[PDB]
């Protein structure tokens, strides 16, 4: 059985927590509680292949981040999680996207490119522009709603598919 270890990284709020939780859990978080470090591990088949997917979940607020560059350096690929309807979590991409880079020491990691809570309507990002961004990076961009389970698998299938290609 193949181990999968899969990081979730964004700012406070993004619904990387709900995110995770529908995925492994089948259940929409409407409460926010602000995360540390959690992990979570669940056996799927995943394009036929049996495996074992490791999943954390990081903390987005600065002052919950303590050594989050530790837990992630294990991580095989990361989920970069953003809000459709909060431009400045789309903003400071880039700022994961350099902690990534440090904590794996290489400009070449498996990464997903996730526009969250798609169901909501004061988008202020719209697809395009995270397409573009996403394409910089040599990426997929996937929009899910941890709420609706919209893309929720696709993502973390995704990222899955990209860590095989590397
Ligand atoms: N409508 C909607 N709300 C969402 C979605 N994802 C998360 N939320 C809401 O957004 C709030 C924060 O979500 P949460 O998963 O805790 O965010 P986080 O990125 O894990 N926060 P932190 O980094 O502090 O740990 C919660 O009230 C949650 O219900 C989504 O897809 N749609
Ligand atoms: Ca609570
Ligand atoms: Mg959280
Ligand atoms: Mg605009």
């Amino acid at each position: 059985m193949t181990e999968y270890k899969l990081v979730v990284v964004g700012a406070g709020g993004v619904g990387k927590s709900a995110l995770t939780i529908q995925l492994i859990q089948n259940h929409f978080v409407d409460e926010y509680d602000p995360t540390i470090e959690d992990s979570y591990r669940k056996q799927v088949v995943i394009d036929g292949e049996t495996c074992l997917l490791d999943i954390l979940d990081t903390a987005g607020k600065e002052e919950y981040s303590a050594m989050r560059d530790q837990y992630m350096r294990t991580g095989e690929g990361f989920l970069c999680v953003f809000a459709i309807n909060n431009t400045k979590s789309f903003e400071d991409i880039h700022q994961y996207r350099e902690q990534i880079k440090r904590v794996k020491d290489s400009d070449d990691v498996p990464m997903v490119l996730v526009g969250n809570k798609c169901d909501l309507a004061a988008r202020t990002v719209e697809s395009r522009q995270a397409q573009d961004l996403a394409r910089s990076y040599g990426i997929p961009y996937i929009e899910t709603s941890a709420k609706t389970r919209q893309g929720v698998e696709d993502a973390f299938y995704t990222l899955v598919r990209e860590i095989r290609q590397h």
